[PDB]
């Protein structure tokens, strides 16, 4: 019945209020991990046959497919604590465009506004795991997700780059993309009311 | 010391009024200057412009001498006539609202950010809000615009939301501060930065 794929910067807690919430609905339901830097790659495949698509890459008009905001989450731009970069104030972008930055790759070889790299020097991953050991070991500087460096920053493993830009964390929409025969369902409507509800209250 | 600070018209009132109290505390002598948001960035990189820093929804990321932060958060809404065809069904895509008229901000400059840029390419370009919004009310396309341009024209039933299915509460959007290079070591500024922060967090 419903293929939904997941990105992997949505968080744990954010998966399974939504794993729970269609498990309400729905009896059958396939759930697929990619980066973000796939997700709307693998939409776009008319043989991936993908219903729902929760993930924090942005585009405008895409063929089939409707959009909403289903909520926020924050990311942090993250390094190892004795990098040049913490031992400094950090006010622009071109001051983090100097260091390098370790970025997802994508299978396409192409990157959204959002998730394109903003640095000279650039060195490509495939998931927020080889990124973070990249960075702990010193190599660059890399913005991932709350839930993958919550343990580290704790630890004092990793610093907190991007606080001075926005306190908090970097606060980021979360979209899901919804195949257009779910438009009517009263099902997929009531799944949007509680996750977005639920989502709030976390 | 002295300081002149440009604020685009997407910044709602108290929004304004807060970053206008804590600029007059820390410094002495405060100047400003209302502009659209897409002209707010074209402005702060004239020659003889001489503003020191700008409180705006518009977005660049480099291409300036221009420090960036994010200074707080704003909501806007997708507008159009009560009547008018998007009301009389649901709405869930870009598609849907490209079929139709955009009254859009424009720019003297001639170009957008990816943020301000028309969705729809049925298009039709205005100066200032005041003005998009009196085609709006008259039936001619949609528009987005901030909450406190179309709050008392919504209640009345003068305009319709169009948005509440995309993004409940409104379309989200953050205020940015871009800011001179020269205030980046000031504590002044600094201090500034943690008063309105928290002020516009405790609206
Ligand atoms: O690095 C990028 C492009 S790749 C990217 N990956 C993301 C992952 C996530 N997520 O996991 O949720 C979210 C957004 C992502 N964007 N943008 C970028 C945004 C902000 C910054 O903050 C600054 C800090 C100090 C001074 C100036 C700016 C720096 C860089
Ligand atoms: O039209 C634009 C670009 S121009 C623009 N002006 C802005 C003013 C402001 N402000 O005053 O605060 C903020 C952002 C602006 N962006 N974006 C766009 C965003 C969201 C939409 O919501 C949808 C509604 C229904 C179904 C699908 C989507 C539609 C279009």
């Amino acid at each position: 019945n419903l293929r939904v794929l997941l990105d992997t910067a949505i968080p744990p807690s954010f998966c399974d209020t939504v794993s729970s919430v269609l498990l309400d609905d729905f009896n059958m339901v396939s759930l697929i991990r990619t980066s973000p830097a796939d997700s709307l790659a693998t939409i776009k495949q008319d043989n991936a046959e993908i219903d729902i698509a929760i993930t924090i890459d942005e585009e405008l008009k895409i063929s089939r497919f409707n959009q909403c905001v289903l909520g926020y989450t924050k990311a942090f731009v993250v390094a190892h604590p004795q990098h040049p970069l913490c031992n400094a104030s950090l006010h622009s972008i071109a001051s983090l465009a100097n260091y390098r930055q370790i970025s997802l790759g994508s299978r396409s070889g192409q990157h959204s506004n959002l998730l394109r790299p903003v640095s000279d020097k650039v060195l490509f991953v495939e998931n927020f795991d080889d990124m973070l050991r990249l960075v702990e070991a010193g190599v660059g500087w890399g913005i991932a997700p709350h839930y993958f460096v919550e343990e580290r920053l704790r630890n004092g493993t990793l610093a907190v780059l991007s606080e001075l830009y926005e306190p908090g964390g970097i606060d980021t929409k979360v979209y899901c993309y919804y195949n257009t025969a779910l438009e009517s369902e009263r099902s997929f409507l009531r799944f949007l009311e509680s996750a977005r509800q639920r989502l709030r209250e976390l």
